[PDB]
């Protein structure tokens, strides 16, 4: 019908639940194709005053096409709700996985990293920066792959409680936290932080007070545990630099010896 409706879909379990709403497992009635339906209340959108914000985000995310980015299939609204028709990721969140194994290895890590890197490079070229790449916003595709979800503000599968947030600043760069204008180089900060968590299992700036965390970020105080390969340290260290300018371009990352060394990709 050119325009979809709730009735065109069967609804499964909720995949995660957000503050604006939930993503449900779903399948289009006819083809029986399986997808993900993000539901957004717009009561909650009104409040936080992002609408025309969101309205231009759907515009871009539709035109985006990459293997490592979760695809936006289509969208509609009814009255009280907006509905994102999302590509479905079978394997769930890299956060779950990482929690399960408690840490990843260099082969796994390097590959995820190269994947993320192409993704952003893609985004960058499309004039999109600052994609929120913390683990809980990353999903795992059909077989092995890593997909950036991001977009519709975060949702959570039932799990811990610990952090609701509590989880926050760890992936934010000094410029961003400090309330200054930021270039495409923020997303390199993040890679640095993701990498670290991948090997360590915790992020580099984790602390038990927001202040102490903020302290370590800005002053860039982070230490590796004994086991981290020096080649790892190299990249990470190169990646977390208080100075945005001093942080690599995305290809330098894909060039990096340790990247190319342990990557499958
Ligand atoms: O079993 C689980 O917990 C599970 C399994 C597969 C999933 N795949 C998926 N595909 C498309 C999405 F937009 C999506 N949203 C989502 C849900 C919870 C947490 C984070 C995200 Cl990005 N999630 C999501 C969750």
């Amino acid at each position: 019908k050119r325009q979809w409706a709730l009735e065109d879909f069967e609804i499964g379990r909720p995949l995660g639940k957000g503050k604006f709403g939930n993503v449900y497992l779903a399948r289009e009635k006819q083809s029986k194709f399986i997808l993900a339906l993000k539901v957004l209340f717009k009561a909650q959108l009104e409040k936080a005053g992002v609408e025309h914000q969101l309205r231009r985000e759907v515009e871009i995310q539709s035109h985006l096409r990459h293997p490592n980015i979760l695809r936006l299939y289509g969208y509609f609204h009814d009255a009280t709700r907006v509905y994102l028709i999302l590509e479905y990721a079978p394997l769930g969140t890299v956060y779950r996985e990482l929690q399960k194994l408690s840490k990843f290895d260099e082969q796994r890590t390097a590959t995820y990293i190269t994947e993320l890197a192409n993704a952003l490079s893609y985004c960058h070229s499309k004039r999109v920066i600052h994609r929120d790449i913390k683990p809980e916003n990353l999903l795992l595709g059909s077989a092995g792959e890593l997909k950036i979800a991001d977009f519709g503000w975060s949702v959570h599968a039932p799990s811990s409680r610990r952090d609701t947030l509590c989880g926050t600043l760890d992936y934010l760069p000094p410029e961003m936290i400090e309330g200054r204008m930021h270039d495409e180089k923020v997303d390199l900060w993040s890679l640095g932080v993701l990498c670290y968590e991948f090997l360590v299992g915790k992020p580099p700036f984790e602390a038990n007070t927001y202040q102490e965390t903020y302290k370590r970020i800005s002053r860039v105080e982070f230490t590796f545990p004994d086991f981290v390969t020096e080649g790892a340290r190299d990249l990470i260290s190169r990646l977390l630099k208080h100075n945005p300018s001093q942080r690599p371009m995305l290809r330098e990352v894909l060039e990096h010896p340790w990247i190319t060394a342990n990557s499958s990709k």
